[PDB]
Formats: structure tokens, sequence, C-alpha cells
């Protein structure tokens, strides 16, 4: 359990209802610029239904991080929050962007 994990997860616990964020943002806000790809490499190892909400953090491409079955599985957990997920796991960040400062 690296401090890297502790930090990025602490940021994930702060993701609100109906809003999502990207690995690029999470990494910078956690104090690890350029480790966005590593954040995803960690979330992919999480058990679905874990106390830590993995599904709320997607890629900087504006799409679902996992593919195949976990694509729709993440998608469903997003739909439960009221989030649009199109065919390729496409999420409109323009309206689902997490705004930490209003």
């Amino acid at each position: 359990m690296d401090q890297f994990l502790v930090q990025i997860f602490a940021v994930i616990h702060q993701i609100p209802k109906g809003k999502v964020s990207t690995y690029g943002e999470i990494a910078k806000m956690a104090g690890y610029p350029g480790y966005a790809r590593h954040v995803g490499k960690a979330l992919g190892n999480l058990p679905e239904g874990s106390k830590l909400p993995w599904f709320r953090v997607i890629n900087s491409q504006g799409k679902i991080s996992l593919k195949g079955r976990d694509l729709d599985r993440q998608k469903q957990k997003l739909e439960a929050e009221g989030i649009e997920v199109s065919e390729i796991g496409k999420i409109a960040l323009r309206k689902y962007k997490w705004q930490p400062l209003e």
C-alpha cells in the first residue's frame, strides 16, 4: 500500500453524485503529475462493490476505463448516478465534469 494509493483513493472518496473525473485530474490533485496511467492500473485491480468507488474515475479521453463486460458493469454503476454512457462507453464530460471550486 503506497502513499500514492492512499492519496489517489482519498481523492476518489471525494467524487460527488452524478459527477465524474479523469485520471489526469486525480493524479495532479493527489500530488503525482504524470502517474494518471498508474492510477488506472490500480483501479483495475479493485473488486466490484469495494468500499472505494472505482467506477467514478474514467480516462482523460472521456471514456470508460475498463472494456468488455466491466465496461457495461461500470456503465450501470454510472447510470445509477444519473450518468450518460453511449455505445463505446462515451461520457459527456462537458456536463458530467466534477467542479471542485464553484
